């Protein structure tokens, strides 16, 4: 003719263009679809019968782990409260130790301990019950696209319907050949074009997002149609919407694109997609059309009407009715955290990233769908953050200041595992992390090292050992004379104090005489074993009183070493690093090292309970007498810094209060740091400190003179002896 | 399947795209293909037996009309020269009066006249033989494309072959479907592309030039191919190359695109395409590929090799052989005018355009293929141009000057038809046309008006009338006294001069006395009838001597009025304006008006032959005594201007010489203008002036006293009398 000969030649190369398209769609799908960023999780708590935890403590623990209080549990991630129990649906979690599904459980309490954890489905007791970890954040992926991969089955059939009720019928590929005829006929041609009117199948919307550019292609829709004919031909409808539901752009976080319903549900609502309500699903689905302008942060009015349109669109099709309509529209969209949620826990994340580098180097950022399990505690953090946010403006007002900063570090007493980190007064927005970057003179926090060095010598130094408290003059290597004074510029009437009272009252003059008698090399060695940085130790008499500049985290290591009964446990934020296939890339293990004798650490801890009960920290002791806290105070010269090292039955807490410019704070007696700690304790349930005396510890009596007696005596002090017959040697006088 | 269903849908709209293309190709072709600019032609000379023209004059006339001297006439537009004849092939020309073809004719001479014009094909005498006009220029078309439409038959079969030997086989449409397979296979694909290698049929090259843009369309060649399938399907191969041969870009003229072989042949060679030689055809054809870089003006080396490649390409195919090859390559390309040929005859063209406006207004520029027939003379122009180009540097050297300008105007003595116009010393490049724009004091060129006013009164003023030549003092309307002097500051011994000698010697004092006796209103009226602009006449005594500022063209009208025997014929450059269909848009006709009596003009002309023979212009008279030229001289005060008005048997020539800044030229006695005229006469064949005395003219004798005598007398002067018996009335004394 011949429009066929050449018109047939058109058919040939467009079908081979189609086999250039199929051969390239496979390359994407058959393997790496996206670079899935790392998942960062908090601690995984194991509930156990007889555990020292109360009903009120557990509610706060559950709430802190994304659990919602209800009256009728219908969903996973919910809990009810009774007079003596908690009923919960422990959500399914891919636990490293063993994968688990939903568990309907009852936690029966008998104050202040958990008695039983019973499965409500079989009436059987659990030897131990696992709590799922809370997702802290995602480590930013380079191409700026954030996703949390959830398989097809993770998506509830309802959200699947809510989606189809807005964008499909799903009998597709060919993709609505008749839609193109109406879609282009409605507008009555004429160039365009407005409205088209959303002439796109789910398989057309997928190919667009996954494979094609933003716009300028009227050629694209037809090129996308060509791809939406290949995809639904070789991939089942189940895979189409598995890929689709993880790709869809749903929001923004500065320079990071929030995409896919799984990460979106947590981002806007704080729940994994499986736990979403219908009003929540409808909004999320409705956002798809335009994710940026349907922002419940920026313009709720618009989003509050869209969600409501999806509510009204769903009732039009089969599923719902106005009995559940009128109320669903009334329910406010959010359920909105109200925070920008740009960078969660920045201070604690610096430690995580630093530790990730030290343990795996570079060849870890190469991998996809990585799972990072941290030591992070949600309860301890919230309490520390609150103490900072509330305590700082309170102190600024009382003392009257224009600026004031803080730093809190909470570590496991025994394991060294970091539970909480506060880098400033505004922890929600941080760039300077004072917990790891603020190097400061520790002041009187340097005192226990000297007493721990002395008490490590049980045949020479004991708690009843008399120390001179009289004027000092120390000739130094310039000729200048060092004359240290006690905070009050006074000396003891008798010219002497006992070791026990010298540390209880943080006495300067008796600490120098003790330190100088032991010698600086000896005290310098204790500091090394406690775990402080080697390059910060300058062995001059001044260091016995605080001429030692450390960060709160470095201080936390030193006090952990002593709080654990003499075992130095290197501080850490990493519990494990797991690949998507389940390969254990990194696994932490106990590496605690015996630093100082058990008995020497016990006598220091016992004396530290005395500072809190009757000495420098007595104001705290009187507020919480039943906790028997072991602590130590710090106030540097010219009120530059206030410090507090507090030990409960479970944690070591280092609180620092000072100004970024190193200026006076008008606060003394560790008043700043001690009242921030006071709030931290008031904001949660601290563990009472019950000291287990190690072997060779004997409570001995002394007379007013400080000499051991057989029976009686006016004062009882613990002593490191296998044979308390030091009494006889003393009594024989 | 279904790549056919939709692959068949592709066939449908591309064929209807083809019926959108056919419906739009017709719109262009079926009527106005281009806006064909106006054709401007010189005079059409009619050769006639007994005509006062010599063999040498005719050779120069033929050469000036694009005729070539040869030894063996083989082509139209050629001529041979014998001892007593000229043999020529008068080219075919579309004459307004009657269309004509080639005529092989012999012009037999019998010095100084043409005796016979015989047709060499039938041995028959012509009553009159038409000479074809020379193309001066083309009036610029707005879209900047210049073309001269020649039909299919106007193109010789050889140039047609020379073209096919370079760009075709011509069995086309489909257009070399196999060329696309080789053209794209030779380069071995890979994007491009170099060389393609000229994969284009003549029908593809046409559609490209006529319908499509410059580049960026790999889509264009296929779109052009689609058009090259439609054109050769509905238009015969004869029409294809009729359109093609008028479209092809062949050269540039500043901002005007020279396109099509007809206008190109004249542009580079100076001959209509039918008259081209094979080396000429080959070059022109070869230029097509690239017309700009194959420029015989800019880079001959390149063009001298291309033409030679076309010579070598033609021998490869059938037609030629090296016997006519080696020589054809040796022949230098041009045959090149060597002029930029931007704007031919700019000075004379201003008059044409001015006259075109006055006669047809605006609704003439709307029309296409217009033919303008002018009064322009090639022989007179070349002679005038040469006199200017040679005379001016000659005068600059002799007198020693840094600047000097000129202006020459040549008009038909009887009809007023403008034959030549020079606007400056450099006529080849002009923007200021001094012939129509230089308003100057005419000086002594104002003298004949007064004598013509006096001689118009035959009973009062005659040639023998005595005029006083004595000191003058004229009281004027400020109180100041006008005392004019003769050029030499002397007066006649007798205190008197005769009318005849007063004008012969351009005497100032006797011209004032005569003018004042006639009165200024009378002399002012002669000036009106002569045809000078009414607003330039300021009736004060000073105007009798040259206080009258005119342009050389205005001066040409005044002297034409007197040279024609008293008939004012309004000056013109337009003979006719004809449409392409042959519609006479404008036709000029004789409109001569009786201004002054025949006898008064005769006596002024006779006296003007005396100035040339024995008076002010005697230097010219002695060089050409047999021409009996009637003339008048002019030198303004402070040698600002030199003028000369010269009359031969056929023309009035106004020559002006002066400086643009109105400064001294050191030239007197009309030396500048008179020697430019001298050269103009030496550069051609002037017509001897033979005055036919009108009715009532009688040659009468006068004695030394200036009184009419019966017989004898020492001086014979023509007199306006029906009865020479004024002699008796005089003799009776
Ligand atoms: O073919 C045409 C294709 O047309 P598309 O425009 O390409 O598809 C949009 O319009 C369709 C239509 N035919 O009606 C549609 C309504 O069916 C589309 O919905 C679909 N496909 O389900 C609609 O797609 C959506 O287009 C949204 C908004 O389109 C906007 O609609 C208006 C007309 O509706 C125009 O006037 C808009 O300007 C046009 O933008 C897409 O949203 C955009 O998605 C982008 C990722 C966002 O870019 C980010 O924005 C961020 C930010 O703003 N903050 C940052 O700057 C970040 O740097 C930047 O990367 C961008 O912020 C975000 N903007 C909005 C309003 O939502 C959203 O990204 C995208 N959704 C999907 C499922 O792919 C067709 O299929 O119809
Ligand atoms: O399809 C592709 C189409 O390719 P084309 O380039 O569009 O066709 C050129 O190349 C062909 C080829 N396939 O090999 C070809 C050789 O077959 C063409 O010859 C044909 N068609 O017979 C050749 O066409 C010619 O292209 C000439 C030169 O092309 C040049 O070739 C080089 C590669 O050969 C490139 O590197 C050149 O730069 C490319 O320019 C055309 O010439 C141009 O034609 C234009 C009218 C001129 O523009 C004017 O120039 C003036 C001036 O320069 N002075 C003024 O500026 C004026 O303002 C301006 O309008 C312009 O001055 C003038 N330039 C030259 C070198 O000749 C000339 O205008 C034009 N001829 C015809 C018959 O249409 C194809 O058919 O092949
Ligand atoms: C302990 O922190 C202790 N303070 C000091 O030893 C320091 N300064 O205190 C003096 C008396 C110099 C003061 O001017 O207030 C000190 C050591 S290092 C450094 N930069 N300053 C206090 C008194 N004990 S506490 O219990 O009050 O905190
Ligand atoms: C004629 O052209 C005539 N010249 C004059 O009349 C003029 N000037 O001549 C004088 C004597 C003033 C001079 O200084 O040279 C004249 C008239 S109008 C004007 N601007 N100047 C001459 C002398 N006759 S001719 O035959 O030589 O040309």
């Amino acid at each position: 003719w011949l429009l066929l000969k050449l018109a047939i030649v058109f058919a040939v190369l467009i079908a081979i263009y189609g086999v250039y398209l199929d051969q390239k769609i496979r390359s994407r799908i058959d393997g790496k679809v996206w670079q899935l960023p790392a998942a960062v999780y908090g601690r995984m708590v194991n509930l156990e019968p007889d555990m020292t935890i109360s009903k009120n403590e557990m509610v706060k623990l559950l709430e802190a782990t994304q659990y919602r209080q209800v009256s009728k549990m219908t969903r996973p991630g919910e809990f009810t409260v009774q007079a003596n129990s908690i009923e919960m649906i422990r959500r399914p979690f891919d636990f490293p130790d063993s994968k688990e599904g939903q568990v309907r459980a009852r936690l029966t309490f008998d104050g202040d301990h958990l008695a039983t954890i019973v499965n409500m489905e079989n009436n059987r007791q659990f030897g131990f019950f696992r709590l799922d970890p809370r997702l802290i954040t995602m480590i930013s992926s380079p191409n700026g696209e954030q996703r949390l991969f959830v398989p097809r089955s993770g998506f509830p059939d309802l959200l699947v319907d809510t989606l189809l009720a807005t964008e499909d019928r799903h009998f597709y590929e060919h993709d609505g050949i008749s839609l193109y005829s109406i879609g282009r006929a409605v507008l009555a041609n004429l160039t365009a074009g407005r409205t088209v009117q959303g002439a796109s199948t789910l398989t057309q919307q997928l190919v667009k997002n996954l494979f094609l550019s933003s716009e300028r292609s009227y050629w694209r829709k037809a090129n996308e149609a060509y791809m939406a004919l290949i995809m639904d031909a070789r991939y089942s409808k189940d895979r189409i919407l598995e890929l689709y539901m993880n790709e869809v752009y749903l929001g923004q976080s500065g320079d990071n694109e929030i995409r896919g319903f799984p990460l979106a549900s947590l981002y806007y609502f704080g729940r994994p997609v499986e736990e979403l309500s219908l009003d929540q699903q409808a909004l999320l689905v409705g956002m798809v059309k335009g994710a940026s302008i349907y922002n419940p942060w920026r313009n709720p009015k618009l989003a509050l009407e869209r969600r409501n349109l999806v509510l009204r669109l769903l009732q039009q099709q089969q599923i719902i009715d106005q009995e559940l309509y009128d109320m669903l529209s009334a329910r406010p969209l959010g359920v909105q955290p109200r925070g920008g949620v740009i960078s969660p826990q920045p201070a604690f994340m610096q430690l995580v990233r630093q530790e990730l580098q030290a343990k795996l180097g570079d060849k870890v950022k190469d991998l996809s769908g990585v799972k990072i399990f941290t030591t992070f505690d949600s309860v301890a953090q919230d309490a520390a953050e609150k103490a900072a946010v509330e305590g700082i403006p309170a102190l600024k007002k009382q003392r009257k200041l224009s600026d004031l900063e803080t730093a809190i570090v909470v570590v496991d007493r025994f394991s060294g595992e970091v539970r909480a980190m506060v880098g400033g007064s505004e922890p929600q927005f941080a760039g300077y992390n004072r917990a790891m970057q603020a190097r400061r003179s520790i002041g009187s926090l340097a005192k226990p090292a000297t007493y721990l060095t002395a008490l490590s010598q049980p045949k020479i130094y004991r708690l009843n050992t008399w120390i001179a408290d009289a004027p000092i003059a120390l000739r130094q290597p310039n000729g200048q004379v060092w004359s240290p004074q006690n905070d009050d510029r006074r000396y003891s009437e008798s010219g002497r104090v006992m070791l026990v009272d010298a540390l209880t009252r943080s006495m300067n003059v008796p600490t120098v005489n003790l330190g100088m008698a032991l010698g600086l090399p000896a005290v310098t060695e204790t500091w090394i074993k406690l775990g402080v940085p080697k390059d910060q130790l300058h062995p001059v008499p001044a260091m016995l009183l605080g001429a030692l500049n450390l960060t709160p985290i470095e201080v936390a290591q030193a006090f952990q070493t002593i709080a654990s009964g003499g075992n130095r446990a290197p501080l850490s934020a990493l519990r494990s690093v797991i690949a998507e296939d389940g390969k254990v890339l990194y696994q932490s293990f106990p590496q605690a090292e015996r630093a100082v004798p058990a008995q020497a650490a016990y006598l220091t801890l016992w004396t530290m309970q005395q500072v809190v009960q009757r000495g420098t920290g007595r104001q705290l002791g009187a507020k919480y007498p039943n906790l028997h806290l072991a602590g130590k105070t710090g106030t540097t010269n010219n009120n530059v810094d206030t410090w507090f090292a507090g030990i409960d039955g479970s944690t070591v807490t280092i609180t620092w209060v000072g100004r970024d410019n190193n200026q006076p704070t008008k606060l003394y007696g560790a008043s700043g740091a001690m009242s921030i700690y006071q709030r931290y304790l008031a904001n949660q349930t601290p563990t009472p400190l019950n000291l287990v005396p190690p072997e060779d510890i004997a409570d001995m009596g002394v007379d007013y003179d400080g000499n051991f007696v057989c029976s009686g005596g006016m004062r009882i002090l613990p002593v490191w002896t296998s044979d308390p017959q030091s009494l006889c040697q003393q009594s024989e006088m």
